[PDB]
RNA sequence: AUACA
């Protein structure tokens, strides 16, 4: 597992108004943190608004060309199971991606 | 954050290797959103019993003269509902040791 | 009451 690898994964079960549905996950954390600790920080991919690009907590997707059409939020992310769950490597998003996400989980550090 | 909102509430229900039973849990998420989509993302503390210390990821609670006897788990958040769920603040933590965990927190940026 | 169980 690498830095900006998909994995598909569920997030279920939820309960009240949490981010349910099985969907592809984006893997956040670096290699080296995953090996040694084996707890991968992902974001979930939702819907956005119009189009499937920035919207506000959402970062860009189509654009690079992707087999997973979505957006990806890291309005409401959590560290979940990928022991019993079990991932799914779907395909991978690039560097320009990786850098979308990586600025968004500041705003809710406050 | 809001800063020093230590609220007790059931993570309840879970599956795998993920944060559930009720108790008191640290908020990470600002007003600036938490009181936009009620669903905030919580630190799971972690009873040290009698006695509690910092190391790496874990703060220490303990020392400065607060109830909550333990460390909160700043790897492993979880986005959760406090509005169906019900959620009530037990005390307010010092803004040492609130700096102390948003430190911590800091390492998911990596 | 920014969500594809």
């Amino acid at each position: 597992m690498e830095r900006g690898e998909i994995w598909l994964v569920s997030l279920d079960p939820t309960a009240g108004h949490e981010q349910q549905g099985t969907r592809p996950v984006l893997i956040v954390t670096p290699a080296a943190f995953n090996r040694v600790t084996r707890l991968p920080v992902v974001v979930p991919v939702t819907s956005g608004g119009n189009f499937a690009r920035t919207a506000g907590f959402a970062v860009s997707l189509d654009g690079v060309g992707i087999r997973t059409t979505g957006v990806v939020r890291c309005d409401q992310p959590r560290t979940i199971d990928m022991k019993a769950r079990g991932g799914k490597r779907l395909e991978r998003v690039p560097e320009t991606i990786m850098n979308e996400v990586l600025g968004r989980l500041s705003t809710i550090l406050t």
